[PDB]
Protein backbone atom coordinates (compact mmCIF):
# COMPACT_ATOMS: atom_id res chain seq x y z
CA UNK A 1 0.00 0.00 0.00
CA UNK A 2 2.97 2.54 0.98
CA UNK A 3 4.30 1.57 -1.97
CA UNK A 4 1.16 1.86 -4.43
CA UNK A 5 0.87 4.98 -2.84
CA UNK A 6 4.54 6.39 -3.47
CA UNK A 7 3.59 4.59 -6.70
CA UNK A 8 0.81 6.93 -8.11
CA UNK A 9 2.59 9.94 -5.91
CA UNK A 10 5.46 9.76 -8.90
CA UNK A 11 2.86 9.73 -11.68
CA UNK A 12 0.66 12.86 -10.11
CA UNK A 13 4.14 14.42 -9.86
CA UNK A 14 5.32 13.62 -13.59
CA UNK A 15 2.31 14.12 -14.99
CA UNK A 16 2.52 12.04 -17.68
CA UNK A 17 2.48 8.18 -18.83
CA UNK A 18 3.73 5.34 -20.31
CA UNK A 19 2.90 1.63 -20.94
CA UNK A 20 4.73 -0.90 -19.46
CA UNK A 21 4.81 -4.01 -21.85
CA UNK A 22 7.80 -3.73 -22.82
CA UNK A 23 6.50 -1.45 -25.20
CA UNK A 24 8.49 1.61 -24.84
CA UNK A 25 11.40 -1.06 -24.53
CA UNK A 26 10.74 -1.62 -28.50
CA UNK A 27 9.82 1.89 -29.58
CA UNK A 28 13.17 2.98 -28.52
CA UNK A 29 14.57 0.32 -30.12
CA UNK A 30 12.90 1.49 -33.14
CA UNK A 31 14.13 5.27 -32.89
CA UNK A 32 17.96 3.76 -32.46
CA UNK A 33 18.30 2.03 -35.68
CA UNK A 34 16.89 5.16 -37.64
CA UNK A 35 19.47 7.45 -35.75
CA UNK A 36 22.65 5.32 -35.82
CA UNK A 37 23.33 5.24 -39.95
CA UNK A 38 23.96 9.32 -39.00
CA UNK A 39 26.79 9.09 -36.90
CA UNK A 40 28.24 6.25 -39.20
CA UNK A 41 31.92 6.08 -38.06
CA UNK A 42 33.13 3.29 -35.60
CA UNK A 43 30.84 4.52 -33.25
CA UNK A 44 27.38 3.12 -34.89
CA UNK A 45 28.79 -0.73 -34.33
CA UNK A 46 28.46 0.53 -30.49
CA UNK A 47 24.79 1.71 -30.71
CA UNK A 48 23.49 -1.37 -33.26
CA UNK A 49 24.70 -3.02 -30.06
CA UNK A 50 23.05 -0.56 -27.35
CA UNK A 51 20.20 -1.32 -29.45
CA UNK A 52 19.93 -4.89 -29.73
CA UNK A 53 20.94 -5.35 -26.13
CA UNK A 54 17.87 -3.28 -24.66
CA UNK A 55 15.45 -5.34 -27.30
CA UNK A 56 17.14 -8.33 -25.52
CA UNK A 57 15.23 -7.74 -22.15
CA UNK A 58 11.55 -8.45 -23.24
CA UNK A 59 13.51 -11.79 -24.53
CA UNK A 60 14.10 -12.39 -20.84
CA UNK A 61 10.68 -11.36 -19.99
CA UNK A 62 8.76 -13.69 -22.50
CA UNK A 63 11.21 -16.50 -21.22
CA UNK A 64 9.14 -16.07 -17.83
CA UNK A 65 5.76 -16.63 -18.90
CA UNK A 66 7.33 -19.78 -20.53
CA UNK A 67 6.80 -18.60 -24.15
CA UNK A 68 9.68 -19.63 -26.85
CA UNK A 69 10.80 -16.63 -26.77
CA UNK A 70 12.69 -15.55 -30.03
CA UNK A 71 9.39 -16.53 -32.11
CA UNK A 72 7.42 -14.24 -29.99
CA UNK A 73 10.17 -11.37 -30.34
CA UNK A 74 10.14 -12.10 -34.09
CA UNK A 75 6.27 -11.88 -34.43
CA UNK A 76 6.08 -9.02 -31.95
CA UNK A 77 8.88 -7.16 -33.94
CA UNK A 78 7.00 -7.73 -37.18
CA UNK A 79 3.85 -6.21 -35.89
CA UNK B 1 48.12 -17.02 -70.61
CA UNK B 2 46.27 -19.82 -70.92
CA UNK B 3 44.87 -18.50 -67.82
CA UNK B 4 43.79 -15.15 -69.44
CA UNK B 5 42.82 -16.57 -72.45
CA UNK B 6 40.25 -18.73 -70.94
CA UNK B 7 38.97 -16.11 -68.36
CA UNK B 8 38.43 -13.83 -71.35
CA UNK B 9 36.66 -16.97 -73.06
CA UNK B 10 34.35 -16.53 -70.10
CA UNK B 11 33.48 -13.34 -71.09
CA UNK B 12 32.86 -13.65 -74.12
CA UNK B 13 30.45 -16.63 -73.15
CA UNK B 14 28.82 -14.59 -70.68
CA UNK B 15 28.28 -11.78 -72.58
CA UNK B 16 27.82 -9.39 -69.90
CA UNK B 17 30.22 -8.43 -66.77
CA UNK B 18 30.48 -6.89 -63.45
CA UNK B 19 33.03 -5.09 -61.29
CA UNK B 20 35.60 -6.57 -58.85
CA UNK B 21 36.44 -4.53 -55.98
CA UNK B 22 34.49 -6.32 -53.29
CA UNK B 23 32.03 -4.27 -54.34
CA UNK B 24 29.40 -6.45 -56.06
CA UNK B 25 29.31 -8.37 -53.00
CA UNK B 26 28.67 -5.09 -51.08
CA UNK B 27 25.65 -4.28 -53.23
CA UNK B 28 24.06 -7.76 -52.68
CA UNK B 29 24.48 -6.88 -48.66
CA UNK B 30 22.24 -3.80 -49.50
CA UNK B 31 19.47 -5.81 -51.52
CA UNK B 32 19.41 -8.91 -48.42
CA UNK B 33 18.58 -6.11 -45.76
CA UNK B 34 15.84 -5.47 -47.69
CA UNK B 35 14.41 -8.72 -48.49
CA UNK B 36 14.43 -10.21 -45.38
CA UNK B 37 11.96 -8.04 -43.26
CA UNK B 38 9.51 -9.60 -45.41
CA UNK B 39 10.41 -13.36 -44.66
CA UNK B 40 9.74 -11.86 -40.92
CA UNK B 41 9.82 -15.86 -39.05
CA UNK B 42 12.69 -17.35 -37.61
CA UNK B 43 13.89 -17.71 -40.72
CA UNK B 44 15.11 -14.18 -40.46
CA UNK B 45 17.27 -14.31 -38.29
CA UNK B 46 19.00 -16.54 -40.97
CA UNK B 47 19.11 -14.32 -43.84
CA UNK B 48 20.69 -11.00 -41.65
CA UNK B 49 23.30 -13.05 -40.65
CA UNK B 50 23.86 -14.28 -44.31
CA UNK B 51 24.61 -10.72 -45.57
CA UNK B 52 26.63 -9.82 -42.21
CA UNK B 53 29.09 -12.78 -43.07
CA UNK B 54 29.16 -12.12 -46.99
CA UNK B 55 29.97 -8.43 -45.86
CA UNK B 56 32.34 -10.21 -44.18
CA UNK B 57 34.82 -10.96 -47.43
CA UNK B 58 35.69 -7.76 -47.72
CA UNK B 59 36.99 -6.95 -44.01
CA UNK B 60 39.55 -9.64 -45.01
CA UNK B 61 40.09 -8.15 -48.42
CA UNK B 62 41.37 -4.98 -46.78
CA UNK B 63 43.28 -6.48 -44.06
CA UNK B 64 45.69 -8.10 -46.87
CA UNK B 65 46.30 -4.85 -48.11
CA UNK B 66 47.33 -4.12 -44.18
CA UNK B 67 44.62 -1.40 -43.46
CA UNK B 68 42.75 -1.46 -40.44
CA UNK B 69 39.33 -2.98 -41.82
CA UNK B 70 36.17 -1.81 -39.63
CA UNK B 71 37.13 1.50 -40.13
CA UNK B 72 37.53 1.29 -43.86
CA UNK B 73 34.44 -0.98 -43.92
CA UNK B 74 32.18 1.91 -42.40
CA UNK B 75 33.47 4.48 -44.36
CA UNK B 76 32.67 2.10 -47.48
CA UNK B 77 29.61 1.27 -46.27
CA UNK B 78 28.66 5.46 -45.77
CA UNK B 79 29.45 5.59 -49.14
N1 LIG C 1 1.44 -7.56 -15.20
C1 LIG C 1 2.40 -7.12 -16.02
N2 LIG C 1 2.24 -7.29 -17.35
C2 LIG C 1 3.20 -6.85 -18.17
N3 LIG C 1 4.35 -6.24 -17.87
C3 LIG C 1 4.48 -6.10 -16.54
C4 LIG C 1 3.57 -6.49 -15.58
N4 LIG C 1 4.04 -6.17 -14.31
C5 LIG C 1 5.20 -5.60 -14.53
N5 LIG C 1 5.52 -5.52 -15.86
C6 LIG C 1 6.72 -4.94 -16.43
O1 LIG C 1 7.85 -5.45 -15.76
C7 LIG C 1 8.84 -4.40 -15.60
C8 LIG C 1 8.92 -4.05 -14.14
O2 LIG C 1 9.57 -5.14 -13.45
P1 LIG C 1 9.21 -5.35 -11.91
O3 LIG C 1 9.90 -6.56 -11.38
O4 LIG C 1 7.74 -5.24 -11.73
O5 LIG C 1 9.85 -4.06 -11.25
P2 LIG C 1 9.51 -3.69 -9.75
O6 LIG C 1 9.85 -4.93 -8.96
O7 LIG C 1 10.35 -2.50 -9.39
O8 LIG C 1 8.04 -3.40 -9.75
C9 LIG C 1 8.32 -3.28 -16.50
O9 LIG C 1 8.56 -3.61 -17.86
C10 LIG C 1 6.83 -3.43 -16.24
O10 LIG C 1 6.02 -2.73 -17.15
N1 LIG D 1 43.84 -5.89 -58.29
C1 LIG D 1 42.70 -6.12 -57.65
N2 LIG D 1 42.05 -5.08 -57.08
C2 LIG D 1 40.90 -5.32 -56.44
N3 LIG D 1 40.26 -6.47 -56.26
C3 LIG D 1 40.93 -7.48 -56.84
C4 LIG D 1 42.12 -7.39 -57.53
N4 LIG D 1 42.51 -8.64 -57.99
C5 LIG D 1 41.57 -9.45 -57.57
N5 LIG D 1 40.58 -8.81 -56.87
C6 LIG D 1 39.40 -9.42 -56.27
O1 LIG D 1 39.79 -10.54 -55.52
C7 LIG D 1 38.80 -11.59 -55.68
C8 LIG D 1 39.43 -12.71 -56.47
O2 LIG D 1 40.39 -13.37 -55.64
P1 LIG D 1 41.61 -14.09 -56.37
O3 LIG D 1 42.55 -14.65 -55.36
O4 LIG D 1 42.15 -13.20 -57.42
O5 LIG D 1 40.89 -15.29 -57.11
P2 LIG D 1 41.67 -16.13 -58.19
O6 LIG D 1 42.91 -16.61 -57.49
O7 LIG D 1 40.76 -17.25 -58.62
O8 LIG D 1 41.97 -15.16 -59.29
C9 LIG D 1 37.63 -10.89 -56.37
O9 LIG D 1 36.95 -10.07 -55.43
C10 LIG D 1 38.42 -9.97 -57.29
O10 LIG D 1 37.64 -8.95 -57.88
Amino acid sequence: LRDALGTVADVIRDGRAVAGGGAVEIEIAKRLRKYAPQVGGKEQLAIEAYANAIEGLIMILAENAGLDPIDKLMQLRSL
